[PDB]
């Protein structure tokens, strides 16, 4: 009774890219998912308990589950190479560590729900396949998914470690000592933890818990404090006015361009929608680089439904095909008169308009000139 | 006594030899503050305590977790506990933490060239 000798020795402590790789991977974290969800499920029922071999139904998925995850530590064995990195990788130690105690309880026809959890470390993989999914394409995003991924591994893992720490009790006094809570509430403690609220309405009963929560919370006050400075801004960082024109029958619009600065879009606003003019019914869209200040999403904010913004380049045919300058019935430029040499914005306007020319020679073109 | 000299020896030095020697002196401290109780009332409330929750209570005390289960409960025990909480809170806030911020992760491409054979 309560073996440790033949869990521990399957756990082994001593030590005939492409689409091939991405369906295995694809299967090995779906089959990842699956058990966690089994776990979380028969999560209530106690830790020991006896199982026949055609006894629990659901229990023969879980087999289907382990003898797969025997055929991916016989690819661990196939792709090892280097047997010394080969266990010195944190992902195989923790199949070494999950799917032969596995075995040896199957064997055992008892049920043991010790460091079962495990998988939940190769719930980051799918972070990386979305890219291939097309899903998210770009670096930002697919960044903020692997670390929200990482983020939930640690807490499944910790939660499920202090679950069982809590509903052990301590094996020097005959784990009679162990308190009574579910996975929820291991899950609520967590959060009290990290959080640093420290509510202690219901805390760690286990001593050997308390000592290992508290280099825990030191580990996690550190990776928070460390990792959160390249969080919070990507909410920040992230595109708005990537977006194409969508055309409205019947109405007409007209594009503005060139160097446009607060000032000259203030002018160019206040003479061209005076309210003393018989009827205004043209769309104004903006085609700039650099994002706009904050006073010029003001201003657009507050001529919301006449004045639209873009990001862009005059020189980009992309992007003159994004504005659609076909149904646009005119194209203004405006032009910087304060740089140092004139001949530079001459230049640069002859540019805009031989590349708007060549996208369309057949609309209208007013600019400044220096 | 040749220890490894590419300043995780000097990092060592300055965060982790003295914060260990703190927290430590400090449970033991605390352990010694509870279990001689009051001086003035006879020693009547001279708690029972261990070093693991003693210290477990120093690392609860520190940081922000506010947990109810232990706590002072004499009048010299809280007046330690506060200058406990003055001087560790503001050393974890503004003089050790920084440096193994600034310490960040170890070299990205520092490794050698393994000249294999027949390429």
């Amino acid at each position: 009774q309560r073996m440790w000798w033949a869990f521990l020795a399957s756990s082994m402590v001593t030590f005939w890219q492409t689409l091939t790789g991405r369906v295995l991977v694809v299967l090995v974290f779906a089959l990842s998912i699956g058990a966690l969800v089994i776990y979380f499920i028969d999560s209530s029922n106690p830790i020991e308990s006896c199982q026949n071999f055609y006894k629990d139904f659901t229990l023969q998925i879980d087999m289907a589950f382990n003898v797969f995850f025997l055929l991916y530590f016989g690819l661990r064995f196939i792709a090892a190479n280097d047997k010394l990195w080969f266990w010195l990788e944190v992902n195989s130690v923790v199949d070494f560590f999950t799917v032969p105690p596995v075995f040896v309880s199957v064997y055992l026809n008892r049920s043991w729900l010790g460091l079962r959890f495990l998988r939940a470390l190769r719930l980051i993989q799918f972070s990386e396949i979305l890219q291939f999914l097309n899903i998210l394409k770009t670096s930002n995003s697919i960044k903020l998914v692997n670390l929200l991924s990482i983020f939930i591994s640690t807490w499944l893992t910790a939660a499920g470690f202090i679950h069982l720490v809590e509903n052990s009790g301590d094996p020097w006094e005959n784990f009679q000592n162990n308190q009574a809570l579910t996975y929820w509430e291991c899950v609520y403690l967590l959060m009290v933890t990290m959080s640093t609220v420290g509510y202690g309405d219901v805390y760690a009963k286990t001593t050997l818990g308390r000592l290992f929560m508290v280099f825990f919370i030191l580990g996690g006050l550190a990776m928070f404090a460390s990792y959160v400075p390249e969080i919070i801004e990507l909410i920040g960082n992230r595109k708005k006015y990537g977006g194409s024109y969508s055309a409205v029958s019947g109405r007409k619009h007209i594009v503005v361009c060139g160097h446009i600065t607060l000032e000259s879009v203030s002018n160019f606003l206040k003479d061209f929608l005076h309210k003393d003019r018989d009827d205004v019914n043209v769309e104004i869209v903006f085609l700039h680089n650099i994002s706009p200040n904050l006073e010029l999403e003001a201003l657009f904010k507050r001529h919301f439904t006449q004045v639209e913004f873009y990001q862009g380049s005059v020189l980009n045919p992309h992007d003159l095909a994004r504005v659609k300058i076909e149904s646009a019935d005119a194209c203004l430029i405006l032009a910087n008169k304060y740089c140092a040499d004139p001949d530079a914005e001459d230049a640069s306007n002859i540019m805009r308009v031989i590349s708007i020319k060549n996208y369309h020679p057949k609309i209208r073109i007013i600019t400044q000139m220096l």
